[PDB]
DNA sequence: CGATCACGTAC
DNA sequence: CGTACGTGATCGC
């Protein structure tokens, strides 16, 4: 049982606090908290939020440092309740990080989740309460209260296995002293935004519109017919049976018009490059112009995206609600959508900073490639050294071809080598890729020993680790069939990169942040997309942000070879190249 | 109205 | 071949 306040007291204000600050709305920017629920050891109190975050002793228990408080997801809190500009402090557990450190392949996303973990099943699955979708609802105060009265019990009720799991693992400190700090970083950046000009996105779709509707019209001319081109089916039958292109790929229920096989068929007939420019054009309309629009404040012109901490299984954040780590740059038409994002205030400037080939350079000191690493101890273009190596001629024999050949073997090697997924990126046969692995293998035979010995790993422990000891564990690596345990295995190689990259630009965060207070500098991280920061800042930061953010970034972490990170500035994210 | 499937964009 | 998210179409409810 627990007690439904009316007013706020003293015992409910006591220095060590489970803590719920519900906040139902799956978008929690500026979203209504619901209600609040605090365990301790004087009782179980649920609280009306219009009560209790205009009382000011509960206002400054949730500001006061010293008042700690065990949570789940606590920056959705925090973000909500900036929004109320309200501070929240203190916050010295995070149950969801925590589960998400010991396991993040459990996909844990409420309270109930996380203490199945430890046999505690005490609490509904928050889905079991709002219900789902259309049918999502808060619902009355009694079973509302219970709520979260449960789900703060569990939290105090989990805190010390958790913990204790997290130093077993040596995770300890990456919980309290990386993904927590971190969590309160992110939320700072998501509340600050990032303004759009959102005058330059509309007369962007409107050429976009423009141009769609004439490579529309010139589709239909070269079908001689008209259809819905956005439909996979309908143009399957303009192209492989009506006009006859052959069959180069099928899917599972008919055949693959992807971006890919279109590239194969242009020579047969003119209505394919304007399918493809159509797709592109509309890619742009669909996703990045009408797309952003959706979710920009009318009132600011932000867009505040949530960072989902708690979800990818390397360690990397993603992006929601709008994705920002997906933003076009490639193509130039599409990295023209960066001109619309802008400062926040006039006579400021964005200042972008990205570490030039992290994963490569984690490599080379994880595996202790001789021959790697010293290409990074040159600053070699490590693309043209490994065709170097791989065709074994020298760097002025390097051919456009062959370092573009060697590029691909590069992300391979990353991502987990294997002969098919290579030639089928290279558009080469199996063998053939294979005896481009064979020879990057010849030449990288510390690469070589790492891929088997952290594949043999995974095999003996049940997992692997990165820099900082995050782990994904990799059950499939035992298994019988061919496919899933190689992916596995390729897991097996790829995480401890990609993860330890994503470990050391989460401590360059907590680290920037940290000098920039500091430095008193007005500059803030607006950004990350994984292996690089945006920021905004005063035109007058910008000759000091040119020595301290990469300065701060290229010494997170002290590796075998050095970190190096390139950084621009300019009055868009655009021109921030 | 969910929910699957293709597809495409980033790193 | 790594890791994500969003959009459109399409099916069956």
């Amino acid at each position: 049982a627990f007690t439904l306040a009316d007013r706020v007291t003293e015992e409910m204000l006591a220095d060590k606090a489970a803590l719920v600050v519900e906040v139902v709305e799956e978008n929690y920017h500026d979203a209504p908290i619901v209600g609040i629920a605090v365990v301790n050891e004087h009782g179980r109190f649920f609280l009306r939020p219009e009560t209790a975050l205009a009382d000011p002793q509960f206002v400054a228990w949730l500001g006061d440092e010293t008042k700690k408080k065990s949570m789940f997801d606590s920056k959705r809190a925090a973000v909500a309740l900036k929004w109320k500009g309200i501070e929240l402090c203190g916050v010295s557990f995070d149950l969801l990080l925590a589960a998400y450190l010991l396991d993040p392949a459990q996909g844990v996303d409420d309270v109930a989740a996380a203490a199945k973990m430890k046999q505690y099943e005490a609490v509904r699955p928050d889905e079991a309460v709002y219900g789902k979708g259309a049918k999502r609802a808060v619902p009355d105060e009694p079973v509302l209260a219970e709520h979260l009265v449960r789900k703060a019990a569990a939290i105090w009720a989990l805190e010390r296995p958790f913990l204790d799991e997290l130093r077993r693992n040596e995770q300890d400190r990456l919980l309290v002293e990386l993904e927590q700090p971190l969590s309160s970083i992110l939320a700072e950046m998501e509340f600050a935004g990032v303004k759009v000009d959102t005058k330059r996105l509309e007369q962007m779709g409107e050429e976009l519109a423009e141009q769609l509707r004439t490579v529309e019209q010139r589709i239909y001319e070269l079908a001689g017919q008209e259809f819905n081109i956005n439909s996979p089916k309908q143009l399957g039958v303009i192209l492989f049976e009506k006009l006859q292109l052959p069959v180069l790929k099928k899917t599972k229920t008919g055949y693959s018009t992807s971006a890919d096989v279109l590239e194969k068929l242009a020579p047969y007939h003119e209505i394919v490059e304007n399918i493809l420019h159509y797709r592109q054009l509309g890619k742009l309309q669909s996703t990045y112009i009408e797309g952003l629009l959706k979710v920009v404040r009318p009132d600011t012109k932000k867009v505040h995206t949530i960072f989902n901490q708690a979800l990818t299984q390397t360690g990397r954040l993603s992006s929601t609600e709008p994705n920002l780590q997906n933003i076009p740059i490639r193509l130039e038409e599409g990295r023209k959508i960066r001109q619309a994002f802008v400062p926040s205030e006039s006579d400021w400037l964005i200042f972008a900073a990205d570490y030039s080939q992290i994963e490569l350079r984690v490599l080379a000191h994880i595996a202790e490639d001789d021959n790697l690493m010293e290409a990074f101890r040159r600053d070699l273009d490590i693309h043209t050294k490994t065709a170097m190596d791989i065709f074994q001629v020298s760097e002025d024999e390097v051919t456009p071809n062959m370092r573009r050949q060697a590029k691909a073997v590069n992300f391979g090697i990353v991502y987990g080598i294997s002969d098919y997924g290579l030639a089928q990126n290279l558009n080469i046969s199996r063998k053939e890729a294979a005896e481009f692995i064979e020879r990057y293998f010849e030449s990288f035979p510390g690469v070589k020993r790492y891929m088997e010995n952290i594949v043999q790993e995974a095999k003996q422990k049940g997992y692997v680790t990165t820099l900082l000891h995050r782990r994904r564990y990799l059950p499939d690596i035992t298994s019988r069939n061919f496919n899933v345990r190689s992916f596995a295995e390729r897991m097996a190689m790829n995480t401890p990169i990609q993860g330890s990259a994503a470990d050391i630009i989460k401590k360059a965060m907590i680290d920037l942040n940290a000098r920039l207070k500091e430095e008193r500098l007005q500059a803030r991280l607006l950004l990350q997309v994984h292996d690089e920061l945006i920021l905004e800042a005063p035109k007058e930061e910008m000759e000091r942000l040119c020595r301290l953010v990469p300065e701060v970034m290229e010494q997170a972490v002290t590796l075998r070879v050095p970190l190096k990170v390139d950084y621009h500035y300019g009055s868009t994210w655009y021109d921030a190249k």
